């Protein structure tokens, strides 16, 4: 049972590179709109344990994590064998959770057990390939 509120929209993204001008605040902006062509979906090198990151501000009882994968080119698949990481006000993992696939679905909802964290991550584990996210959400758990 978590919150309405998406606490990341409008928040300071980073990602480990930057590529195709697909900037990592593309992942915040209140847009899930997963077609790279409509600027809304972020993009880093082609490189190897990629990562994307949202900064809440401030520490946050985290219950949710909703990826949106890019779904134009039939390159979805480059989000698979990745990491979503929360991570304390000190930047140290207080949670982490790995999947394999999204397996063709355009999203993930990720649940984390009533997590207080101030950061969001999501890494790649895998060589020479860009993470590319149509937007990133994060719901507080309902108190
Ligand atoms: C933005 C670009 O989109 C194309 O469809 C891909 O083939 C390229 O690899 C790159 O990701
Ligand atoms: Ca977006
Ligand atoms: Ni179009």
């Amino acid at each position: 049972p978590v919150e309405t509120e998406n606490i990341a929209r409008g928040k300071q993204a980073s990602q480990s590179s930057t590529a195709y001008g697909g900037a990592a605040t593309r992942a915040v902006d209140g847009n899930v709109d997963s077609d790279y062509g409509h600027h809304s979906v972020t993009h880093t090198n082609f490189e190897d344990n990629a990562w994307w990151q949202v900064d809440l501000g401030k520490t946050e009882n985290v219950g949710k994590v909703k990826l949106y994968n890019r779904g134009d080119g039939n390159v979805a698949n480059r989000l698979s064998n990745f990491d979503v990481v929360l991570l304390n006000e000190a930047k140290q993992e207080v949670a982490r959770q790995h999947f394999d696939s999204l397996n063709g679905k355009a999203e993930l909802e990720v649940f984390f057990t009533a997590k207080d964290a101030r950061y969001v991550k999501v890494e790649l584990k895998t060589k020479n390939t860009p993470l590319s996210l149509a937007e990133v959400e994060v719901f507080r758990s309902a108190t």
